[PDB]
């Protein structure tokens, strides 16, 4: 029943990561042990499953220093157990210096947020974008170009994904015990290659967090 | 407020992104068109945050080529709307292939999982591995190394993942109408850099599932 094209499709995966490897011992031989060697990461990642580029590239960082999650329009809703489970790891038990959340203008998730069509299960995942849209409605409604709009909602999606972050009891609580992780919010630009730091003020947007919700 | 390390730190990233551009431009003329070609990505891989190489290094291929999701000990579970969405859009949308998920040694969630303790939160995330061993408790129980009884682990947890995604609606459906995609289980081995297809039967796991869910 599986048809033989994509049997042929999976084995050349493993032809290319027989090569890829037999290039990296003779280009880089230490590569092997020092990526078994064992380093706790620094970092943690969330981007979107439309990967353009490798965070670590990015970043020009080795793998094993950026813990990743990535999801559909590098989303951080307050009830998804996965991306908690991820934030509240890196935080109390990786101890990463950072979290950043980097998204990208390239269509992806966020346009498919943008469609009005009933897609089934993926509607509650992309209501998280609507909602961003609805926090901003007076910023985004009065940009009168498509593009523009479009990429201010990209960069707004960023900064609340950045802000849920901010509101978890880990980041507060370690920040506040050992003045880290920082949250960082990010814009990959696919037509130069280049980061932009959308600078999210992780202080201002603790101190407005805490109004309600200050932990000591 | 914030120490001026992590301040540098980011400070430092940026720098290697400009770097990293430079390269680029020398060694690949066509690299941000290619890196903005709207190319559809023919694999979905879901691996551990706790990520040592990129997916699409390890596959021979081009980041764009690759939709990636990575949580915390490479799961899929039911209920999980993050992952769930992750699939539904890779095999209703991208219409993929391929969805892998590949799993490694190197201790990360699995390990996190077998520690007895309460870590809030993550409780019930890190249950889902605890249940693996539960479901194949007769083989794991009959394997008296400890390294070699966590490998295993390792590998039920892929296996099981896998199977997670072969019971979704999206991928019965689009197999039975269309022929794809198909799934397949991995370990990437740290000390050599060779991914080892634990050869998940596809047909048969989806004869199984069938049994009292058949679509068609």
């Amino acid at each position: 029943t599986v048809p033989q094209y994509l049997k042929q499709s999976h084995e050349r995966i493993f032809e290319n990561n027989r090569a890829w490897v037999a290039t990296k011992m003779k280009d880089d031989p230490a590569f092997f042990e020092k990526l078994s060697a064992g380093q706790t990461p620094e970092y943690l990642y969330i981007g979107c499953s439309d990967s353009r580029v490798p965070a670590n590239e990015i970043m020009g960082l080795e793998a094993g220093e950026v813990f990743v999650h990535r999801n559909i329009a590098n989303l951080v809703p307050n009830t998804d157990l996965n991306v908690m489970s991820v934030i509240n790891y890196a935080v109390r038990h990786l101890q990463v210096k950072h979290i950043v959340v980097c998204g990208h203008y390239h269509c992806g998730g966020v346009k498919a947020a943008l469609t009005p069509s009933d897609l089934g299960l993926l509607n509650p995942w992309l209501r998280n974008v609507r909602d961003v849209y609805r926090l901003h409605e007076q910023e985004l409604d009065g940009i009168q170009d498509a593009t523009a709009r479009y990429r201010r909602l990209v960069e707004l999606n960023v900064i609340e994904s950045c802000r849920n972050v901010i509101k978890t009891a880990a980041v507060q609580q370690s920040f506040h015990e050992r003045q880290f992780p920082v949250v960082h919010g990010w814009i990959f630009d696919v037509e130069t290659g280049l980061l932009r730091d959308l600078e999210i003020d992780f202080e201002e947007t603790l101190r407005d967090i805490k109004k309600i919700y200050n932990l000591a």
